[PDB]
């Protein structure tokens, strides 16, 4: 019992973005008060836990584009 | 028993934005409070806790278009 | 018993947009309080949880065209 | 008993838009208060909980075309 | 039993972007006040806790534009 | 013609409070928004004009009595 | 013409107050937000002006007995 | 014409407090923004103006027992 | 024609205070944000202007009685 | 016309306090941020302005006690 696999996906994807002008912006946060209590943690595994954060962000990208692509091939026998 | 397979997807997708002029934004997040009580705390797992945040974001992209594509071949014998 | 599989999709989609000029976006939030009270957490999977937040989001992209493509074959014998 | 399965798709979809000018957008949101109260809580699956949050968001974007493609095929014996 | 398996995946993807002028930016946040209290604090896998953060980030590319590919293949007998 | 006026009040007035114990009060005022727009303004005399405010008082005396008391004798020819 | 004016008041009083234990008070004010538009103010007399003001007040006095008394005589000829 | 004015008021108030224990007390102002336009300004006289506050005041005296006592004689011809 | 004054106020008055035990008291004021703007500024009398102030005050008196006495005596002919 | 005036007050008022213990007093202000635009400013008189401060102030006195007297006699011929 011979197989025979052929994996030749093709991509010629374009992902553009134009702007001819882009500023002028304000971000002005007034303050805050926050207050966590805990006792007992356990993380064991793949955790990306985050505990009493107070957070300002101003993400200005001329570009930005996001592309993502993933191929998985699996084989049993 | 032969068994023969063909993976050959073809993508030319294109994704694109225009945009002349941007900008005059403004953020003002008027402050708050935020409490919170836990004693007992388990993680062991893929996981993405947050607890107790006070969070502002200015997301201004000029481009921002996001594609993703997955592809997967699982062969079981 | 010989078996064949052709898997060859096309795409050729477009997805595009135009705006001639954007801005003059104001975003005021006006503070606020929350509490919450726990004493038992057990997480262990692929979880999300988010507990005890107050966010404020200025969301403005000149782009903001999403596309999704997933294929998937599973082969069984 | 041989099998022959052809999957070719043809995709030559668009989705377009356009939009001369777009701005002056006001969001003023007055503040709140919320309170929660649990004790015992166990997530162990694909979960994606949210207790407790005060959110407010502002999302303008330009574009904001939306495309999901999903495609499957599966073969049993 | 002979197995062959091609693995050619092509890709010509582009992710590009253009933004003439790009500046006039503010970011003013007005302090806060967090508090966390913890008494047992147990870490032991791939874990990225963050625990009592107060953070401002101005993140303005010129670019910005990313691209994640990844490729898997598994064998097994 | 004579003119004889005596002006002897008395006062043995007593206010007085007893109060065994107090407290636990809570006080959890949750925000707001107020905007108030004017161009001309003239105040002359004893004016005591309060305009766009936010204000939260917590008042927690132990006595708090008051007492007010005013005499005027005026005498003309 | 002869004039007599005897002007004794009398006063005796007293004002008093007992509070055996007093405190465990919580004041939390969730932020807020407040905008005023002026361009012409003029002010000449006793004004006490207040304009665009966001306050928090906690007064709490183990006393707070206030008593005020004013005596006047005016004589015309 | 003989005028003849006796003033011989008499005062034997007394204001007092006890408070036996005073404490506990947690203020906790949760933030805030405040925004003030104007252009002309005149004050020419006892004015007391106060624009574009922001403040928290925690007041906790002991005593705080206030007296305000005045006495006027006028005398024309 | 002859005038006679006689101006003999008597004071006894007392104003005391008792208290055993004062403390524990926390003040955490959570920021804030405060913008003011004007052009012109004319202040010529007994004037307390006071413009675009953040202020926190912990005022704390063991004792804090007050007490204000004021008297007056006007001749004219 | 022999004019005859008798000005003797008689004060014998006390102002007391007593406070067994006082301590434990905890003041943490988070921060803040204010801005001020003027161009002209003209004082000529007894003006006290204040103009874009940041304060705090801790004020623990053991006393505190205040008395406040003013005597005045004008004679006009």
């Amino acid at each position: 019992g011979s197989v025979q696999i052929v994996y030749k996906p093709v991509d010629l994807s374009k992902v553009t973005s134009k702007c001819g002008s882009l500023g002028n912006i304000h971000h002005k946060p007034g303050g805050g008060q926050v207050e966590v209590k805990s006792e007992k943690l356990d993380f064991k595994d793949r955790v990306q836990s985050k505990i009493g954060s107070l957070d300002n962000i101003t993400h200005v990208p001329g570009g930005g584009n996001k592309k993502i692509e993933t191929h998985k091939l699996t084989f049993r026998e």
